[PDB]
């Protein structure tokens, strides 16, 4: 829980925006305009992504993660691939919360029975 | 908590809006004089969300928004991928309220029992 | 909550033990040796009661309640009469309790809904 | 909270066998070799008690609590009226701890959903 | 758990035998005969039960218990009174062990899923 | 586990008889030629219960059970205590079996889903 | 059992983010910049998948994985076998430890009954 | 169960590793660096299947298969059915080892009742 | 004499009850029910006594005399108190008596010499 | 004089009887079996004094003794002041009737010299 | 003198014996096997005394007396109150007789001179 | 009269050896070795004791007494009880024989003058 | 050479356009502003060049080449592809009309001599 | 001999086009939309190509020529195979026109001198 | 001809002006306050080439050129692009003129031999 | 000339070909779809190549190359050894044939001067 998550609210605030432009980015092409938004809300997003994790994630996430260059337009495929990854490693993070919390909950209602 | 959204009300009916909208540029393209009126309503919903929000997350919301270009009519894949970053923005926004509400709802019907 | 009973844990504790000695001079007639004991233990309660509770709720059981007489050896029928007085008057504060407690669980589990 | 309670297994036990030893009182009238007995038991069941419990619970179950005079046979209402003094203020006691413990059950389920 | 009772199947076979004899003490009044049996066994049930239990229970066991002089045939009383004591405490320790037992198992069950 | 007893039909049989002929005495007095058979039937059910126990079984029976005075006709209360002392002895001792019985089907329950 | 997965948490994050990734391969072909990411997605994927799981599946999981040749850009049939590789590799790992899991949940749940 | 596997937990791991791995061939074809993967897998799967395998089963497993040869890129047909092949064999080992662990299961539940 | 007692042998007879009562309180501590006897008893020893004495000394033993509260149980000391109070008014009583009868005597013997 | 005492023979038999049951209470506590009996000795004893009195002594018997509850088992203490109530009451009779029989013993000697 | 005993040698003898065993049962506390003896001869030495006595006294001592019932063993107490209650009884029944044989004698004496 | 003892020394002797053996169970607790001589010395002083009286004394001691049971050793009560039964009995029956020899003696001596 | 080609003058300089245009792309990717300028060129490029050329040549261009669709913004490979294609038509036509205007002249030149 | 080639300068000028393009897949790798042009291309220069060749070339040209599959877009390799064959079969082609060409030019240069 | 360029002098000026430009472009990467500088350059040496050239070329200059976007700052590319457009042009443009150029020194040279 | 080749034209035209085809095999590896072409391709050049070769040459070709399988993809090394050995076997018969050409020319020219 904190030892992973310092703000739960915020990640997953940020993790449902990065996960709905991914759901954008297969729906249509994107043109260059669109193209050099995703990157920059993709930096943002990781920025933004660290302020809410712990000391531990905030490294794992730095050593997993390639920020872009910003001296090319990325494609529709980096940009896919990108998001997506973090979208697994946000939805994989959220279910090692919820198997956690599962262990909490369960062991003082059994601790009382 | 609720420290968050200061008029839930007025938030969540924007974002209906804004949710509504995007289910219409997936549905056709659009023309010039049309892009140009969601550019303009993509810019006020923004105003109309920063009253209807908290300080941090005020901040936060434009740190991770891109103002468009007065110069220049945007594209539908720029409105698609503004729009759907509020949209995914503001369902993160309420599954952290839902979450921590259900929250308070389970423990003062479990301090009873 | 806060507004009437300052140790929860605590009251209920000594009502469920006022409780069960109620049924004990009901379930057959004492000595003098059993009903001086009483008395020692219903004075005891009394003030194990009012360190458990709020001041306003202190003063309301200084007026109804009547400390007994030091030096004549009470009834079964005054033992009987001043310790269901309490019982009532206990399950009427958690009754008080119990009645918030679903309002405050109902509404917030309504206001995310 | 458990705080209160130090040894549960260990003070349930004790109360478990307080609880059916008032069973017998009640069954049959005792005899003067029987009901010096349970004063011995009484004696030695609070003892191992109070190891069992936290400080702040010991001087309570202490002020609550009386000890027997060994210079004279208690009667079977003197028995009783002991012994379901510590059966109230035990189930009490753990009342205060299930309530709790229910608490942090749908707590802590309800974080995750 | 092995903390507590080193040999689980003996304990709940000699507590079995205790009730039912405990039981039969109640039916009917019994005789020198009779009377100067249980006392044997009662005593011989207690250093079987020993075998069966953890050096901390031993110790408790015998802090809690008076074993019977071989001098005088106890009374219905006593028997009743030795042999109830003795079926709370097993009683007790056997809801003390299946309160961690539900602990063990919903504790892998939830730390699994 | 089975280690204990030998003959699970034959321990189960014999205890089913000690079971309803203490079910007997119990319904009505007896007399000297039917105390003196009840005394035969309880050597010989003893003898007979051996044989299905394991060699540790055997002595702790025998350390448990009480051989009666072959002179003196017993009476109904030491019939009473001699037979329900087996019953509880018995019903302890397959409780202790099945539950351990019972384990080894919902391990290997759960070892297979 | 638990050895073998020194942090599962983590464990299973990396996974799912490997998960998610190969379902983009899947979706649309690539070009030669996104696949030389996910190729350095997958080395460091490894990489901190090692840092989670015990040496046994390290040499285990190091003798049946590939590192890919860095002077060419493999193709989407190669990042798809890679990456599914894991996918089923994790998946077993967790369905080998969760399958014996449920194995302590019954085995101790009929330990009790 | 300890007669055909002595490494369940791995054997049902490298299963559903070569399990989804088939998946992908079907999925799309392959190119030579691909199908080049898929054979050294394969081989490497084996070495990892015939360590965790009773000996009769490595025998039998060696008797049924045909290793690849090293000089020659296999086709999309030759993946296919050599993984196949396994995936079948481990699915019906499996299935022996299902349907006797509920024989195991519904005989000592019944053993006991 | 008959200006003192009209009834004597009655007197000496319900004052050697009073007196025997009264080294009854004397050996033993009393309960509600004899107690409560005493009083009653007190009572009728009173009306009895005014019975049998001449309307001078009626007078003295009311101005004297406490009659109990018929609503209230006496304690050990009351009772000695009252008790005690007519053992020495009838002492007092008849050592009148005694030295005015040897006065008749002698003064009788006294005329003849 | 003697008009009081019909039967004397059979007035002090009774009496010695009582008197010495008396002295009986005071040597060892007695228990219910043994209570009721000197309960029923008691209501007897009176019965067959009542036929050795004269009416007016009846009656007067009748008001200063108090019939025992046949419904309860009254205490060692009551049966200890009933008896010796009749104790004193009854030595108070004979030291009545022998002083006036010393009267007329020494009347008649008198009467002569 | 014959208006009352028939047998006056053997009254006083059956007398002694009932009078020193009644100093035995004070003197230690009996046993089954003692206390039922003392039952068997305080109903046959009642058997022998009715030999001896008048037919007014026959009925007299069976209208005070209280057979015991042969299926149950009495207490100590019992045992004490029956025994002292005919020793009293009987030392009642041997005063009158003194008493008159005295007034037999000195009357006589008085009649010569 | 002298009827009834037909060997008076030979009575009286035996009975000092009774009283005095009487004495000697009352100093200390026997064994079982000095019981059995006890028993067996009662059989054969009252065989011895009834050489010496007629045959209605005979038939009334035979009449009282209670024989040993030879198959079970007596306690040291029993042995109380059937040696202070027959002290008491002697002592009855010399009482009314020294009664009726102060008879002869004292009314020849009054025939003379 | 009018039979294949009507200004010679325009073709060489919109075919030299096309040449080092060509050379551009080649110099250095490009982004959309750029990618689309060259489409809008290229379309221009073949209608000026048709215009210039001989019916025969007119068509046959339009038989190989493909126009863009406005609707989609090229990538640097069309871009080449396209423009790569006209450079070396154009120049297949030079040399044919250049390996002709040769025959011109030697023809007339050997016809004179 | 020039009956090979019917449009020497429409063969040479498709010829150029066709070896350009093959300079141009030698430049950079393509994309599909890139290649998807180059057999389309390929198509249509093979069409205009056997117009300006003699019956047995057309023939020759199609029993060497391999035409594309609808559905695969063919790689950089392919597309590569088969422009530079025919670049290849028509620079042999030439090779046997100027060959044959210059020996005329020879032996009209020699029949004359 | 000569039709087509009225300022020769002019027209190649600024063409090589164009020309030396563009080989700044190719040089090193630009500014923002360049481009801008390019941006105007382009636009007046457009407008300086038509006054040199005849109303055919102005238009079809014209129709081959692209006017910039004057509220974006176009890029590196672009200028390229537009650059090597004109350049392009233009070295066409002389080599139409070359070539008559020389065409009419061949035809008097030749007319006079 | 006749003695070796038939159709000279023709085979310098696909030795030609065999040769640019040759020289795209060591420019870059191929892919499945490129080598089962090549295969093709020399499978028919050789066909096309016996038909322009003299019946000597034919059987020599035969006797020295070896055609290709038809169910295995060759290698890119057969591929290059295949085509190469052609293109050496193609030069040294031109070569052959042009040192021939001299010796009719040389010749010739000779038996002139």
């Amino acid at each position: 829980l904190t030892d992973l998550v310092e703000q739960p609210a915020k990640v997953m605030r940020i993790g449902t925006m990065i996960k709905q432009l991914l759901e954008e980015v297969r729906a249509a092409p994107l043109d260059e305009a669109s193209r050099n938004r995703l990157r920059d809300i993709h930096a943002t997003s990781i920025r933004e992504l660290e302020d809410g994790l712990a000391p531990e994630l905030r490294e794992e996430l730095d050593r997993l993660t390639l920020p872009f260059n910003e001296d090319a337009v990325p494609s529709d495929a980096e940009l896919r691939i990108a998001q997506a990854q973090l979208v697994g490693w946000l939805e994989g993070l959220f279910h090692g919360i919820q198997t956690a919390l599962f262990a909490q909950q369960m062991a003082a209602r059994a601790q009382l029975q």
